[PDB]
């Protein structure tokens, strides 16, 4: 989406940097990653309010928002909006 390509960068580069993040099938359901509801949430969640200053908003979990990696891309855009490149180079 406008920085859907970053989500996925940015998740993967946590757990497998060394591999192009591009190169994967971005159209898996992320819920075997599941791995980052937890450990990565918890990382996420603390880093997002160190780098964007927002509120962790963990009040609510959401197990079904990992089922597919575009539903993540939808709440990172309602939230915020970074600039729009084209996800295929
Ligand atoms: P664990 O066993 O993984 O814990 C399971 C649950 C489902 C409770 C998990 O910890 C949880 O709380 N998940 C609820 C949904 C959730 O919070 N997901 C975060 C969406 S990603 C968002 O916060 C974000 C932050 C930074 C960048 N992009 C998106």
């Amino acid at each position: 989406m406008q920085h859907a390509s970053v989500i996925a960068q940015f998740v993967v580069e946590e757990f497998l940097p060394d591999v192009a993040p591009a190169d994967v099938d971005v159209d898996l359901d992320l819920v075997d990653n599941g791995v980052i509801d937890s450990l990565g949430l918890l990382k996420v969640i603390a880093w997002l309010e160190d780098r964007f200053g927002i509120a962790a908003d963990d009040v609510e979990l959401s197990p079904e928002h990992f089922r597919s990696i575009r539903s993540i891309d939808a709440f990172v855009v309602g939230a915020t909006t970074p600039p729009v490149e084209a996800k295929l180079q």
